[PDB]
């Protein structure tokens, strides 16, 4: 009942996510895109998308029409949950709207290594020196979010932790404009309750794992901000380019 819980969540998460971390480790080892050079060469194969322009709107362009891809998932995702569907549509509609830039920097974390990330459905491998090479302020865009994932990745949970982890980041009782917050704060007191006896099971030796990945959660709503400025920034001083429409809205004088 708790169990079970747990369970149909993880079944969630993996029939709604193409790419998760058992699918990311295993890869992690293809096509490496290091320079302007490498880049081209992927461009013939696996971005097929702004098929020219300068180089960084090209590669962010890539990398906005992958978080569209998961904000998608996260969607299907969420409406799996038991209880969301439940919701008047509109409390479901804000929980997204609010919610799904801080999962996906949670999941960026398991496309991720020290060196770089991986992109194009796994099958190319962009370098985190690479994209700190790229002029400003394209080069401040990724930086924080291998600082948050190298984190992260270092408490070593695997998909069934992050499934519930992704869950509660979603059923979140604080987004501005809900309707039913107490029924909502309830979904969130469920998840995070098998969150921890989950973790207590699958990683007893670290007594105070369910602690620090709810300070992620504190972290990722901090990184979610200093992210819709710096977007904000590039919107201003760059318009060679074109932001995403959805994530204009998704942005917008929320934080
Ligand atoms: C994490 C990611 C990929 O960050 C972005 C960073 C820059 C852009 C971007 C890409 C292309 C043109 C832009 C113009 C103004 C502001 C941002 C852009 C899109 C997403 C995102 O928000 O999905």
């Amino acid at each position: 009942d708790l169990k079970s819980l747990a369970k149909r969540i993880y079944e969630a998460y993996l029939k709604n996510f193409n790419m998760n971390k058992v699918k990311a480790r295993v890869i992690l080892s293809p096509f490496v895109i290091h320079d302007m050079e490498t880049l081209c060469m992927a461009e013939k194969t696996l971005v097929a998308k702004l098929v020219n322009k300068e180089a960084e709107v090209r590669i962010f362009h890539c990398c906005q029409c992958t978080s569209v891809e998961t904000v998608t998932e996260l969607t299907e995702f969420a409406k799996a949950i038991p209880g969301f569907a439940n919701l008047d549509l509109n409390d479901q509609v804000t929980l997204l709207k609010y919610g799904v830039y801080e999962a996906i920097f949670a999941m960026l974390s398991s496309v991720m290594n020290k060196d770089g990330m991986l992109v194009a459905y796994g099958n190319g491998f962009i370098t985190r020196e690479f994209l700190k090479s790229l002029r400003k302020p394209f080069c401040d865009i990724m930086e924080p979010k291998f600082d948050f994932a190298m984190k992260f990745n270092a408490l070593e949970l695997d998909d069934s932790d992050i499934s519930l982890f992704v869950a509660a980041i979603i059923c979140c009782g604080d987004r501005p404009g809900l309707l039913n917050v107490g029924h909502i704060e309830k979904m969130q007191e469920g998840i995070v309750h098998v969150l921890r006896l989950h973790l207590q099971s699958n990683h007893p030796d670290d007594i105070f794992l369910f602690p620090k990945l709810l300070q992620k959660m504190a972290d990722l709503r901090q990184l979610v901000t200093e992210h819709a400025q710096l977007v904000q920034i590039i919107k201003k001083t760059e318009s060679d380019a074109a932001l995403h429409p959805l994530l204009q809205e998704i942005y917008r004088d929320m934080y």
